[PDB]
């Protein structure tokens, strides 16, 4: 797509920015993001496969909500499961192993607000596993995302591993796609999948944590892993402006307990921000 002549520019001192950013990480940092006013526009590793982790769980959560449009009541469907399923990272569906069950609707808010992995685990089961997710990313024009795993393998994040990954601007795609675009969802749909993200109570130390002044919202999609993983993807809402859409990908540092660099992420979506001002 087209960007305005300042885009080339800015998208150059971004480079440098990031370019020591990284330097200074111990890891690898991929960014993509647009301003979709004017489609201004600052990428660096853009098209290289970062670890996923569960940043898959947006995919997932819109092929339920795509076929809910034919599908009525799939929402409302009830998935049981046993406490051997409850995988780390799992604060919501913890609390409804056994008998009672969680609605597939339910299940969805814990993974996009909570982070819950079982949430995202039963859901990936729900619609037919990591194949069928990649089917669904090929159709909406994703050649990048590759799901393998579930979690909490998916998080391994294993330097040079390229299973479970995705780009930077492939995710970017997607989220403009999923939220921003009526090819895939219908409006009622988008909505949805839009407040779910509104909600996510994981994102406070990233993207979040860069915005420049009050009156600000994000809808994200958080992802955390071993070596130092943490990623955040989102439509951020910027006072009286058209949406930016960011995703940033960072991963890569020895040795695995090196605990996910959220300070990294938010000074990387600072970078951003201020490219996209």
């Amino acid at each position: 797509r087209a960007q305005p002549a300042s885009s080339v520019s800015i998208n150059l001192a971004a480079r440098e920015r990031f370019e020591q950013l990284e330097a200074s990480s111990g890891g690898r940092l991929g960014v993509a993001a647009l301003r979709t006013a004017d489609g201004s526009y600052v990428g660096y590793r853009e098209s290289e496969r970062f670890p996923m982790c569960s940043t898959f769980k947006l995919l997932a959560v819109a092929l339920i909500l795509k076929r809910s449009m034919a599908e009525r009541g799939l929402l409302e469907e009830r998935i049981r499961y046993g406490d051997a399923q409850v995988v780390a990272h799992s604060p919501v569906t913890k609390r409804h192993a056994g008998g009672e069950g969680m609605t597939v609707g339910e299940l969805s808010a814990a993974a996009l607000q909570h982070s819950d992995n079982t949430a995202a685990n039963l859901l990936l089961t729900s619609l037919g596993g990591p194949e069928v997710l990649n089917q669904f990313a090929l159709s909406i024009g994703d050649t990048w995302f590759d799901l393998v795993r579930n979690e909490p393998e998916v998080n391994a994040s294993v330097p040079g591993d390229m299973r479970d990954t995705t780009s930077p601007r492939a995710m970017l795609l997607d989220v403009q796609k999923l939220l921003l675009a009526d090819d895939v969802l219908g409006a009622r749909e988008r909505e949805q999948l839009k407040a779910w993200m509104l909600g996510n109570t994981t994102g406070a130390t990233r993207i979040r944590a860069a915005v420049p002044a009050a009156g600000w919202l994000v809808a994200d999609n958080t992802g955390s892993g071993d070596y130092g993983t943490a990623n955040d993807v989102a439509v951020v809402y910027p006072p009286s402006s058209a949406p930016l859409v960011v995703a940033i990908y960072f991963t890569g540092v020895t040795p695995k307990e090196t605990p996910p660099q959220d300070a990294i992420v938010d000074e990387a979506a600072r970078i951003v921000f201020d490219a996209l001002r």
